[PDB]
């Protein structure tokens, strides 16, 4: 089997991408944030505290003839940005782009943190990291991909995120028309539960490529590119007037600037992020200070190849017995 679904930016900055997911019988379609940095499929629901729902579409398990309470199971998750959610668990039928999994754990939110309530466009998350990170207790549950894998034509999914435009998540096949050149594959460590890999270096604009190992995660659920402070300083030094602002929370730059590209290495291959992908617009409405899309990871503990990096590539998440990642230009 295969599936193919369009993913759409939630706003004009590409802050996140939403993909329609069918849950239950008859189908209830919710727009979920596919997140290769986490491993829970959780949704706003009829059980979510009413004051914490503000415009999201909810899953109502009592209206699904295939829903079953997973007795005794609870979940609770905290994300790298400080947000969180928790609740109980149903199993139900879940379909993405024509690919159907029966008995998928659907984690129903009883509580969500304010950042979720305040984003009316995201109805939940669909985790695509390794199932060892799933938070369901006392019996850990499998991700949608893990449940689908054996049925897929090939045990892979691909992320093709758009710049200011829709893109595609495919399951079970590699669309050879969706990229240019070849796909370069690179080793993955699953020891932390992430799609963790090592970039071979970077370049700023037309500058020389610096060969250096940068361990990080491929994370579709993180907006920006978070890299070591040395790398980030070298990038922003090429933008006149750019500076790190403690009060704003990162590097800012004059909105009048033209940003240089940023290249990262994948083995001997190179992925070029155009400068425009690194512009996240005014820090507040009407400001001439703009927020940068490349930021320091120093306070995170891990480097993160988020959407800024991934949307410059066609990315293969190869879930074979020994997982690997592939990157192609497009």
């Amino acid at each position: 089997s295969t599936g193919s679904a369009t993913t759409t930016p939630i706003d004009s900055l590409d802050d996140a991408y939403i993909t329609p997911v069918q849950i239950g019988t008859p189908a209830q379609t919710l727009n979920l944030d596919f997140d290769t940095g986490s491993s829970d499929l959780w949704v706003f629901s009829s059980e979510t505290t009413a004051s914490e729902v503000d415009g999201q579409t909810i899953y109502t398990p009592s209206k699904s003839t295939t829903a079953k309470l997973l007795s005794g199971a609870t979940w609770s998750i905290s994300y790298g940005d400080g947000s969180s959610s928790s609740g109980d668990v149903y199993t139900d039928t879940v379909s993405v782009g024509g690919l159907t999994v029966t008995g998928q754990a659907v984690e129903s939110a009883k509580k969500v943190s304010s950042s979720f309530t305040e984003d009316s466009t995201i109805d939940g998350l669909l985790g695509l990291a390794f199932s060892t990170l799933n938070t369901v207790s006392p019996t850990q549950q499998k991700t949608f991909f893990d449940n689908a894998k054996a049925s897929l034509d090939s045990p892979v999914f691909t992320a093709d995120l758009g710049y200011h435009a829709p893109g595609t998540y495919n399951f079970g096949f590699i669309d050879t028309t969706a990229y240019t050149g070849s796909i370069t594959y690179t080793a993955v460590s699953t020891k932390q539960g992430f799609w963790e890999w090592t970039s071979t270096g970077y370049a700023v604009g037309s500058g020389t490529f610096k060969s250096t190992s940068i361990d990080g995660i491929a994370d579709t659920g993180t907006t920006l590119l978070y890299l070591p402070a040395t790398v980030v300083s070298a990038y922003w030094a090429q933008v006149s007037g750019a500076k790190s602002s403690s009060s704003v929370g990162g590097y800012v730059f004059p909105c009048s600037a033209t940003l240089p590209s940023f290249t990262f290495g994948v083995g001997s291959a190179r992925i070029v992020i155009p400068g425009d992908y690194i512009d996240f617009g005014p820090i507040s409405t009407g400001s001439s200070s703009c927020f940068g899309g490349i930021q320091s990871s120093a306070g995170i503990g891990i480097n993160i190849f988020g959407d800024v990096a991934l949307k410059a590539a066609f990315v293969v998440f190869n879930g074979a017995t020994t997982p690997t990642l592939g990157f192609a230009s497009k």
